[PDB]
């Protein structure tokens, strides 16, 4: 029906056998740092999975009057990442033993970020719809440099290095997604809906099941 | 109106006067682990009173087309369901001193389990709505799972008890709502809406009433 | 186009100034505790920032059918108040070190407060909304009942005083809300929504500008 669907069964297929990875793999941790770790990255992708089946029956997708044309949104996106991405945070959070501070501050920014880019993705005003991609993308940089900038003295080699490690791919594979939805299909419209598919599966997959394969082969997650 | 009002204006009341009733047992506790509980299980039929309410007045519920006819669903279980189910999961997850990793992991497969069978029950294609069911059901073995085989050396006698009898109370009440649901109007139709209705009642105020009498009368809530 | 576009503006640039000078005063501070309050503190207006634009822009605005007429209903109030209320009532629990049972108890209630709100702000029927209000406004009771009477003696004397002016400017702002909404639009209809409008404006200012002032200016939130 919709030529993007193969990338969404792509999708589908590629984040439900990342969880069931995770799932076998973290059989038998007793290390209650290390069940953290397992918790939080087996249920990245499991989340996943339920929106990116969502978009492939349809569920997910909905049309939003703009530009004079009925444009086809798919809002299982931030439904997924309203979880995923805090998740995501958390993961890098916890393996640098951030303080509640910091934490609740990235939490509380990727809620922004996420809510603010679903606002503009259903907003019927063309214009209004970058307002908030703004206002998405200056959330998304204010997490970008509590990352960078947001420990050291007392912090375990493999930490820092599986830590430094996460953060690059995060700032990379993040920064990807303003600027997918800015050339889309919920923005200017130049790059085809199927085309902004298939990139979007490209950097979930990376950023959840690539992000938690690097995660979980490191021995940065036991105590 | 809908013949099936009986059951939510009892619903209502059961699930009205139990929350009274934990409000004022719970007067006076100073210790902190049984605020705790007290706080988490009056919470559970609180909400649920505003859910069943929401349903006599009709506002939550909705119609789905699917199958050729307009079928009435009511969405408010799963807001309902969405916080409380959690909320139980913790009670258990809190009695036994679970660690951290576990208790996201019940938590994050619980609001799975309640987002894909909201998912299912919004469905206008009939056969999807079982693959969503599927999904739900799969999530919630997990959680079963989970409760038997996810402490025991070092643990209170009268935790135990108590633990091993507020499972056995979840597991046996929580399996019954996916066979309801199944053949009830969200799924095959074979039990009229009325008698659905009936039915959660009774498993609802017995999964949160029942349960909380039996949970805030143990001393197990205690240090 | 709207009357009351002034005041959302004028709401909007109050909330961005506000946050803005929440995040440039909390640069620098390593204080974990004090962390925290300026995470909380700073993230309120920001959140209020962004609904106070979509309402401005006409997004979190819907027209709600009752009393024979097509009432215009800003909905994006509740999604700011489910997130910024409880934020703020974690500001004054830490404040004061409260323990887990009760700081639980305090944002159920307030999500049962907001959550039935908005419940009755959408309903249908006009006598109805009036028993959402009744409920919303036995949960503000409670919340208003556990800050008084629900860590005196081994309390510092900054904290205590503090703790006792922030709870007093909340108790007194956050008591107008259900006035407000009874008589405004929302309810009885006296009140036109500009006036509405407005009153809201300079109570959400208040209860988070001002009250973030107040904390932030202390030496309560450090340890
Ligand atoms: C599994 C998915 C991940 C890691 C998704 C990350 C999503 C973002 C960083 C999205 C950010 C956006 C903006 C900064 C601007 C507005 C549009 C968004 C929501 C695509
Ligand atoms: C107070 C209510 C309780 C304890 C409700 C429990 C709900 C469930 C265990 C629901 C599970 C479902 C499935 C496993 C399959 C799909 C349909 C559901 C949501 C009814
Ligand atoms: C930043 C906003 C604040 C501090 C808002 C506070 C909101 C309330 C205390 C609202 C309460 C209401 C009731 C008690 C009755 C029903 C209507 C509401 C939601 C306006």
């Amino acid at each position: 029906g919709r030529p993007e669907w193969i990338w969404l069964a792509l999708g589908t297929a590629l984040m439900g056998l990342g969880t069931l990875y995770f799932l076998v793999k973290g059989m038998g941790v007793s290390d209650p740092d290390a069940k953290k770790f397992y918790a939080i990255t087996t249920l990245v992708p499991a989340i996943a999975f339920t929106m990116y089946l969502s978009m492939l029956l349809g569920y997910g997708l909905t049309m939003v009057p703009f530009g004079g044309e009925q444009n086809p949104i798919y809002w299982a996106r931030y439904a997924d990442w309203l979880f995923t991405t805090p998740l995501l945070l958390l993961d890098l959070a916890l393996l640098v033993d951030a303080d509640q501070g910091t934490i609740l501050a990235l939490v509380g920014a990727d809620g922004i970020m996420i809510g603010t880019g679903l606002v503009g993705a259903l907003t019927k005003v063309y214009s209004y719809r970058f307002v908030w991609w703004a206002i998405s993308t200056a959330a998304m940089l204010y997490i970008l440099y509590v990352l960078f900038f947001g420990k050291a003295e007392s912090m375990r080699p493999e930490v820092a290095s599986t830590f430094k490690v996460l953060r690059n791919v995060t700032v990379v594979l993040w920064s990807a997604y303003p600027v997918v939805w800015l050339i889309g299909s919920e923005g200017a419209g130049i790059v085809p809906l199927n085309i902004e598919t298939l990139l979007f599966m490209v950097l979930d997959v990376s950023a959840k099941v690539g992000f938690g394969l690097i995660l979980l082969r490191s021995r940065a997650i036991f105590g």
